[PDB]
């Protein structure tokens, strides 16, 4: 073939700066970009009105939350609306944000969309202007982006051409944000549904790893430059048969050292329903694994994250205190689980739990 | 792999009538759907201003010719605006096309986007929220689309890449279409510019024409429910060596048996730049080519119909006629080419020609 | 892509004409290619000994049928072994094949081999010194080849794997030969084994073809040069639902429509495991199909032109007419199907058969 | 896609610690496998006679070098001949090379073969019954095989087709040998020969490694049963360009860091003409790189390792002595130089030579 640099050396340098920092150690991502269709299930579950203020102030519980969480967070996903939103000090979210040390991303996929000819398969869109809205979100703050794709397991459900279609679709998602100097993440997400066993979802998130590096090369993306956030490797959600933490552990670590190159500057482990708790211990035992793991292997959670400040906020202002203490607390363990360092359960073993939060989807 | 029908028999059989209608034998398509950007420049030729009532009135200048031109047209191509207007006498312009019996057809892609670490090369979008416009559209009257994705010839210029992400987004727009009781056009163009000879461009032609019905059958697209609008394969506009029309008749009719299966309804060819005359010859040229020629080979020009006419016009209301006529000659002279039975010029050799509009790009 | 070409004007002109004479209307193909392996579970049947000299009189029964036969086989598929052999008269049977006006042919693959991590799916060798073996046969008189290779379907049998590796060593296979100016025929056969029906069978051929003819043109194969050996769209061995032959004819001939290019000279399908009558019947119906067919539908049988000979025969030499006369018999039926011509059953319809012989695959 | 295991953890456990045993820290590879037709021309610079004798002299002579070459020499790869040599105490080569702790490995590849419409590519053949000759070597105490595909860089050289079509072989190669318990050493060999910068190998050496590992994965080889030898990113024989050896270590080591999956137990270089001196200085430089680089990095040479014992030799049973101090010189500095510690030139930097061994090929 022929070369046409994409990017040029300053160009990659600084969107290799801008993912290495995120991912810095002891660090990871809150994922607050609910679009107000999905953050309206969460208030609603407080029996709390979904209103452009009660959103406004429920980011901003989780964003202005007190320095301890400064060296555990490296950026934070946010949702269009909120990028362009104020704290009661009159400060522009991507400001306060970046005052505690955090890099702010984007969400810049529009949503699935029905793959035809497929049992209920999908890609997804939003790559129409994408390149126009990438150079604004810049402009306006935002370092990184997130497109998320979604792939399931059934009796035929990871059909090829789900597999090669999404894989395309997120290299031509990355292509667009490199060159407009932000940092894509790369969301592949394989869904936790059916009763499949840890095996079954290793294989076929090895099937789907491959197919996606294969695709970003293909488009010529800068891997140095890209984050990956793929789901760990877990039985599935309907599954009768138990597995230990390590189990999953050897079969997430085994399933990526198999197929993303050490070029990769980090992956951000999406939680997909665990509960907060669960989704700690994984992490730590990961990061447990015997296994030479060549990149960062940290979170970017949404829900694990938000679980107990969400329930302990309840819609009062009242609770402001008490509920972004629940979400530091979290912070804190989750800083610590990538770091194998977890004090409680999580440990190169390990098969601990409980909290709970999936629905048809995984998350 | 594993059957999941994309249409039902009765969405298969209406989108096979459709595809018929359009290409019927002496028929082919009227291309008038120059974005407002491009009829500016046309509108402009003529020292006219390129207002909407001015872009609303050379459209009926054509849509409402004489009956002579009902027997040759099958289908039109309308730019978004046009299909939601009316002529002086307050009938909408779709309707105006239906009543000649001719089939509305309309233009869904966004334009071109360069494709990074590449020489210039080029995709296309416009998919995002594509299903919800073609429900749209069908509703509206429109029973065709159009999607026009553009290749070209450099010392690497088609990189697979280029011809790889091309077909790709070809069959995912077909298949959208295909969903919603739309038969899509697909028009792969390979520009004519650069100085390499008919032997260059049959190859290229025939690599991206293997290509594209490779990625439309991986996508599962009913080929019966669609069109093909390539180029007719002739030496680059800067190429110094002559070449007759059965020259590059013959090569135009072996490279398309090579690729496109006999399922596909029909093929209407583009005229990039080609004066409508010689556009009309080389048409005519390729239906006289003793090859069996297993779908209908037909027009679907823009300029190469509307040259003579939007000249005859040159703004002034009072030569309506003068102009319709000029456009009614094209249009005769087409049905006869797509019939071998052109009379001029044109047969199982010729070369002849006379007219000229092409520009970087080539149309 | 770039050009470089495979074959001369001059090569070219060479392998069409073999092709088209193989495949003249009212020809077809004798497969004689059995290898001693096989033949001898034949020659077993009739309880007669697996000698060379019980062969040697066996493919000569055949070879030297009367006159009525020449008409009607167009070519002859010679196992390495009976293309050096001489016929009682001391010919050659290259000799005594072209004397009677037809091609021989010489099987040139070296059976298959297991694919490992699949579900007993299999590729097929014989690439290793091809191009050797291949200017040899041609030096000896062969002037075509064949290659087959086997695809089954099963619950997740025919494997994109499976699908990709075969149509990519089909093209390997081709490739060579026609550096060698021997006409391959392309036999990508999907075994009829399973309870799968009608419509299985129609989706996995067209996705199976759609690959092959991708990959024949990736490796620049010159289509013209080449033949088709695909098995007719029939219901699973083990399926319960019963089907007509217009059924079986018309998904196969829609199957072939969607899939190879007209530039095919000619598909000459296996009986795969059917009576030599219902094989005959299905082959006229075929060709009584009401759609389009742009290239030869014809035969190219092993045992449906051989089980009632060969029966006849029983091994003794006194019943050498008795057997060639049962040969002929269907030698004149196939040449009347291929017509659409064939006077018993089949018809735009029919549903009739009676005789049989498959075993664990097919044929 | 669908879960049919190749490999039996057992199988897999015994090809993981031959890999990993070749390469142990300290260790490389002999690359002693020259055809006969090879060291013919080797044997013939010293003016030598090709005998059986003076190969089976010359091979041993390398074998049993003293003791100080144990701990360097993980593994020696033999041509089928010497495979079954023994040395003049009455011992198998095979012997005497495992009893010094090394692995013996067997060339099994058949040589390459032009690839069709193309500007002088190849592929490489020798599938045909390579299972039946694996699963005997492995009987004679071979434990790893090698097979050498060949790229090579022109204005349009590194077609697709040729990296398609020579990364599948691999692949299937790679699949037939772990089926019987050998551990393939994958070689996809860029070429040294042409003009071409740093740059244009390092581009060309990541296209070429991107599509051998996707091909590898949809063959579903085991990757940690695996090595990789490929060619150090250089400026090719012609470059009039100078570039000092961290400038290749860095070029080396990035496109590696892109492309092969941390899984990948090891890679072991060739040297492709490079002196033995300026061999040893490449490898050096690329392990004192300051990237992370997750996988041995040492060691597989041919001339590079003989050029001195060869020439000391000089076809005299007298030098026997004074050649074999040559080897084990080498021996030791490259056992160094896969360390970082190779004592002369060689450094995070450097650029020294002297020696020089190339023909139109590069080795």
């Amino acid at each position: 073939p022929y070369q046409y640099p994409a990017l040029t050396p300053e160009q990659k340098k600084e969107l290799s700066d801008i993912a290495h920092r995120i991912v810095a150690p002891g660090k990871g991502i809150l994922a607050a970009d609910e679009s107000t269709g999905s953050i309206a299930k969460r208030l609603q579950s407080i029996g709390t009105e979904n209103t452009e203020e009660n959103r406004r102030f429920y980011r901003q519980l989780l964003l202005t939350a007190d320095d301890r969480v400064n060296p555990c967070i490296g950026g934070v996903i946010l949702f269009h609306e909120t990028l362009y939103q104020k704290a009661d000090d009159g400060r522009p979210f991507p400001q306060v944000i970046k005052s505690k040390g955090g890099v702010v991303g984007i969400k810049v996929d529009k949503g699935v969309v029905p793959l035809a000819g497929t049992n209920g398969e999908t890609t997804t869109q939003g790559l129409d202007g994408l390149s126009e809205r990438c150079a604004q979100y810049k402009k306006d703050g935002a370092d990184f982006a997130k497109w998320r794709c979604v792939l399931k397991i059934g009796e035929h459900t990871p059909s090829a051409l789900a597999i090669m279609e999404n894989a395309n679709v997120l290299a031509r998602y990355a292509s667009i944000c490199q060159q407009n100097g932000i940092v894509p993440i790369v969301e592949p997400e394989i869904l936790p549904d059916g009763d499949h066993d840890l095996k079954r979802c290793q294989y076929v998130t090895e099937k789907v790893l491959a197919a996606v590096y294969k695709a970003l090369s293909d488009h010529h993306i800068y891997l140095e430059g890209t984050l990956l956030k793929p789901n760990m490797v877990t039985p599935g959600h309907a599954c009768t048969q138990k597995f230990s933490h390590e189990e999953i552990a050897m079969a997430t670590v085994t399933a990526l050292r198999r197929t993303v190159p050490p070029a990769v500057t980090g992956i951000t482990f999406l939680s997909g329903g665990q509960s907060e708790e669960e989704a700690s211990i994984n992490l730590n035992a990961i990061n447990k694994c015997p296994l030479l793991k060549p990149w960062a292997l940290t979170f970017s959670y949404g829900r694990a994250l938000q679980a107990s400040a969400l329930k302990a906020w309840g819609g009062k202002k009242e609770n402001l205190k008490a509920a972004q203490e629940e979400y530091v607390k979290r912070a804190l363990a989750n800083s610590l689980a990538c770091q194998g360092k977890y004090t409680p359960s999580g440990q190169a073993g390990a098969a601990a739990s409980e909290s709970l939060f999936v629905s048809n989807h995984a998350y």
